[PDB]
């Protein structure tokens, strides 16, 4: 309510992962301890707690060891599961509560929720066998996406469904897991909106950032999104409606399809610090993750005005040693490494804000690198 | 010489107050790793460094270790004996070097480098004894100030001499230690200028903070600083000028004199990150803390532009108490905690950068919170 965590207080993260180290290092500007529980040693986030708990996420004794030494929880894990969330809400101080978390972590539950909210999705229908997907299929027609409600930390269960050629792909998506039926919109950009709420009520909106996917993995972000003021605005206004509608307490991400004719269809949300957010550690007034921390702990949020023009890059496993070998050209972009042990292919290593007046030549900065050749050669054929 | 510390490695940072906790968040954000030597343990650095040695400056074994683990050593105090950084220079990596330390760490030295440089200081002598101090007085004349050659703490510093009368006061200083003694400059305003400089010598400067002491504690920066832009412009031409000279490696603050006919002399030297720095921060591009690791690791610099108007405002142990009261009124303020235990009314414990579009709606933010009204005369 009224309740703040003062500075020299410590704040627990669940989950040690990128996001946490962020949130981490900037409650450390604060004055703020750190304790962080992740399933493995030596995680990002651990390297800057003064705390460190490896456990599983599912086990309640070293989350309650986690609660026990904190003076506020939060969480950059989702998957967190209802005797956990239960536990925290009312032994311990979880302020972002558990009712957003468990709107989001099932496709169709977020859908329901965004449309009672009074906002706009693509068309969708609940796919729980092989009946209800032939009559899906009936009622959307062609083309149509069918997705699995939950799971999937890349996005592995999607058909896209172009003709009746296509049935057959998902029937065996269908047969594997609960899905979601979703007309396929015709849009021109994706762009994303964090919107961060605190404890007490007060919310504050970063502005419109433009997001390029490549593989389903982010692979650019660019603000301000290249769209029409009109558009901005809409996004903007639809970000607040859901953070009043949801009751946000902290940070939550809006994804969203943003067609030439100016409409926008929501996406989906992520509750906590997003990807698509990172441009704001260099180019706006406050970062999401110090927005983050700020929200949580009910002090007043700071400004999101958008300092200067910045692409943010990703830096896949596949990039690290092509960053590492470009370093003496990095003039006008801030490095961002977060400190993990075992490189993979396509798992997030880092990224790279590229901060400049013009986003044109920004862009024309990550592409001169060449180090995402490979993302550039993928991103045709295009439309 | 075209040496790169790349992401990834460690940084061996010599002593753990709240210039190295800055210091070590910036490098954490590009993958660094951190070690740091301070003979408290827990200190601001340590709390945010992987490893921790607790161990005194002169401790030679300690630093051999610290030399050990680290592919880059930097210092974030000046008062380290100069012995020690020789001994890393020549056995480990310290690409700031010995002698721009060496140099400033004593007054009247610092004096020499800077006339060296072709810049105005304050007209000085040294006084080793009660006799220099009489022929210093005569020579100078009065408004002057005695200040110590060496040391940044104790209960003394310095004695300013308006007339006769002050000269006792003057004395026992002079007996205590070695001083100079400089004519009193009329200034307008009190400026500094922080340039940065990589190993391979790339050079950014900071924009121009006016800064305003009370009890000789910083208590404001404010950016822009409130002065003509051709003051502004030679302040910038002068930083540049001294880091040429110096041959200079890391960050080097400035600190200086803005008189009424426009002339600018040079007070002081830090070759590290400074106090009147701490804006860059919040209204950067850069921040003294990711341009000084970069300058030492041989990154290409970041850019210097300010980004929007600020007033930084330190917090002393005497204004702690006031703050966490106040948490609730800080909006548009960003503050800056350093992790220290033990308060004492004029320790440094952290700052808050109040970004506004207009300097003087910053200012009044400042005054309005009440929390520094003992500074507010
Ligand atoms: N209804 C739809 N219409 C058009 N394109 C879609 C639709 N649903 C998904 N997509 C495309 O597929 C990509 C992945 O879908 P998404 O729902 O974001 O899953 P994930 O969270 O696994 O990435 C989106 O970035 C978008 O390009
Ligand atoms: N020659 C001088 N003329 C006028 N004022 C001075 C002079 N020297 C110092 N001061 C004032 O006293 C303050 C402290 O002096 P300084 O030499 O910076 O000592 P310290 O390095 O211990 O702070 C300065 O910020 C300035 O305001
Ligand atoms: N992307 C994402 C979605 N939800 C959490 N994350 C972040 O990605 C990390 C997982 O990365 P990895 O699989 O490389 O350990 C998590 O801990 C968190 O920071
Ligand atoms: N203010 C200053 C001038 N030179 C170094 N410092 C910083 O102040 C710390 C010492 O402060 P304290 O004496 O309060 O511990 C040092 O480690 C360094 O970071
Ligand atoms: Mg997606
Ligand atoms: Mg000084």
């Amino acid at each position: 309510m009224t309740r703040i965590i003062l500075p020299g207080k410590t704040i627990g993260i669940i989950g040690g992962g990128q996001l946490g180290r962020m949130m981490a290092l900037a409650a450390k500007e604060m004055g703020y301890k750190i304790a962080v529980l992740d399933p493995t040693k030596n995680s990002p986030c651990a390297q800057v707690a003064d705390i460190e708990i490896v456990a599983s996420y599912d086990d309640l004794k070293a989350i309650q060891h986690l609660a026990e030494i904190s003076d506020v929880v939060t969480y950059e894990f989702e998957n967190i599961d209802y005797r956990c969330l239960q536990w925290l809400e009312k032994h311990a101080y979880l302020p972002q509560g558990s009712q957003l978390l468990s709107k989001t972590q099932n496709r169709f539950t977020e859908k329901n929720a965004i449309e009672k909210a009074g906002l706009p999705v693509a068309t969708y229908r609940l796919v729980q066998n092989q009946e209800q997907l032939t009559e899906a299929i009936a009622e959307l027609s062609y083309p149509s996406v069918l997705k699995t409600t939950t799971g999937g930390y890349d996005g592995k269960g999607q058909v896209v469904l172009r003709s009746e050629a296509d049935v057959d792909e998902a029937r065996k998506l269908a047969n594997a897991a609960e899905c979601i039926l979703e007309k396929w919109v015709p849009f021109e950009k994706e762009v994303s909106v964090i919107v961060i709420r605190s404890v007490s009520g007060e919310t504050k909106v970063f502005p419109v950032a433009e997001n390029i996917h490549v593989n389903n993995i982010l692979h650019e972000s660019i603000v301000p999104a290249r769209i029409t003021e009109e558009l901005s605005q809409k996004a903007i206004a639809y970000a607040k409606v859901l953070a009043d509608e949801l009751e946000l307490v902290g940070t939550l991400a809006v994804e969203m399809f943003a067609t030439a004719d100016g409409e926008i269809y929501i996406n989906e949300l992520a509750p906590r610090p997003h990807n698509s957010g990172h441009y704001t550690q260099d180019a706006c007034e406050t970062s999401q993750f110090g927005q983050h921390i700020r929200a949580i702990c009910n002090l007043p949020l700071g400004e999101t005005n958008l300092l200067k023009p910045v692409v943010m890059v990703n830096i896949l496993g596949e990039h690290i040693e092509g960053v590492l070998r470009q370093v003496n050209r990095l003039t006008g972009c801030y490095l961002h490494l977060y400190g993990k042990e075992e490189a993979k292919a396509q798992r997030k290593m880092g990224h790279v804000n590229i901060l400049n007046d013009n986003i044109e030549v920004a862009l024309e900065k990550a592409k001169s690198l060449h180090i995402w050749d490979h993302q550039e050669q993928l991103l045709e054929g295009k439309r």
